[PDB]
């Protein structure tokens, strides 16, 4: 068992799988309370009740996004050993995710069960600026909108609760240190399971992004982790109370 109360990385293997947890508060200065992130080789649950919140920046909007990745996350320069990523997005043929999740939370706490990857022009980069983007698949939210502002929508398989439904995503963009996009179910899911092949949502951002100036040669770029979390807070969230609980995680990236 993996047991963390203060931010921190650990790394885990959950069925074979070697992983990152990390309990992430990065825009958060300071707080009070308590919160616990625990693998127990069938789950990972995650829970706070904290106070006294202030941000480091209130410009990032966000406090947090307790999360567990594969793969390298490039601002921590961190990656178990093992994983596949990362790799070309032109040499992704496929890459199958599939978890299931409960999330809970005080009702006005700004929250999302947000997935993501970083794509960058080297492979090992440390942090991410023009010319390299950031993509977000939003199954749920609450009292949040993502960044930017909604340009697209577009529809994209995906399967759950074992049954295969077609979902209708909108598109943010947002063009800041460097390209975020973020794709937000219209039909939030607060509990259940999803199955769904990340290329149809690189092959909508690659069309969205056909005609920038700041994005090269999107195939080049390196689809460098997969991080699952949940954003929390706002500039003017002063306590959290939330947790999650995700279960029955597999993957299968084709290369
Ligand atoms: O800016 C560096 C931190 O980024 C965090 O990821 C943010 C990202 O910057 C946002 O634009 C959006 O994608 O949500 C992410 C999660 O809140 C990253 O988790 C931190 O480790 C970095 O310090
Ligand atoms: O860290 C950036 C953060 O942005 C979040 O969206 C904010 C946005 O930054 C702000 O300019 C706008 O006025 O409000 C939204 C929130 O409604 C976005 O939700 C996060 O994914 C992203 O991490």
């Amino acid at each position: 068992m993996v047991l963390m109360t203060k931010p921190g990385t650990s790394d885990f293997v959950w069925n074979g799988i070697p992983l990152s947890m990390e309990l992430n508060l990065w825009n958060i200065k300071e707080y009070s309370g308590s919160v616990a992130m625990k693998f127990d080789g069938e789950k990972i649950t995650f829970d706070a009740d904290i106070q006294n919140l202030s941000p480091k920046e209130p410009e990032r909007y966000v406090l947090g996004y307790p999360e567990f990745y594969y793969g390298y996350k490039p601002w921590e320069n961190h990656t178990a050993e093992g994983s596949k990523l990362p790799v070309p997005v032109s040499s992704m043929k496929s890459f199958s995710v599939e978890v299931s999740f409960d999330i809970h939370h005080e009702p006005s706490l700004p929250l999302n069960f947000a997935m993501e990857t970083w794509l960058t022009r080297e492979k090992y980069q440390t942090e991410a600026s023009i010319g390299d983007v950031c993509i977000m698949v939003w199954f749920y939210f609450n009292n949040l909108t993502p960044g930017g502002e909604k340009i697209e929508e577009f529809t994209i398989p995906f399967v759950l609760n074992g049954e295969s439904v077609e979902g209708t995503w909108e598109l943010w963009l947002a063009e800041w240190g460097w390209d975020y996009l973020a794709f937000r179910l219209k039909d939030p899911v607060k509990k259940g399971r999803v199955k769904f092949d990340v290329r149809h949502f690189l092959d909508a951002a690659g069309k969205a992004l056909s005609s920038s100036a700041r994005v090269k040669d999107f195939e080049d770029l390196y689809f460098t982790v997969w991080e699952i979390g949940t954003e929390f807070g706002s500039p003017e969230t002063k306590s959290a109370q939330f947790g999650w609980k995700f279960e029955n995680f597999s993957i299968d990236l084709e290369v």
